[PDB]
């Protein structure tokens, strides 16, 4: 469903696999992540992971249930949300890393890119 961008119920507690994709390898050199907007809230960090896979990182408030990963060719990032909360109600939106500013977790270093994907958690 949608209407500016996807749209993806859940209930408390369940799991949901956000994918974003892209074409020809586009990030195979860039770093990569996740970032989300909940409503009256600025944009914040959920995951990033890096070109060869595996530095892995993690917002605090998700880390542990959530996990990111990525194909070899540069094509698609997953993020594969484990126990979902009320709290994660939020605009989903993949990312990649552009500008090197600050460190991997600074939002700010990220430029979104496609299409949001709204995840309702209802309680």
């Amino acid at each position: 469903r949608g209407s500016e961008f996807e749209v993806q119920l859940v209930q408390a507690g369940g799991s949901l696999r956000l994918s974003c994709a892209a074409s020809g390898g586009t990030f195979a050199t860039s770093p990569m992540g996740w970032l989300r907007q909940a409503p009256g809230k600025g944009t914040e960090f959920v995951a990033a992971i890096s070109p060869s896979g595996g530095d892995r990182i993690y917002a605090d408030s998700v880390k542990g249930r959530f996990t990111i990963s990525r194909d070899n060719a540069g094509n698609f990032i997953y993020l594969q949300m484990n126990s979902l909360k009320p709290e994660d109600t939020a605009v989903y939106y993949c990312a990649v890393r552009r500008r090197f500013d600050g460190t991997s977790y600074y939002t700010g270093d990220y430029d979104s890119w496609g299409q949001g994907t709204l995840v309702t958690v209802s309680s």
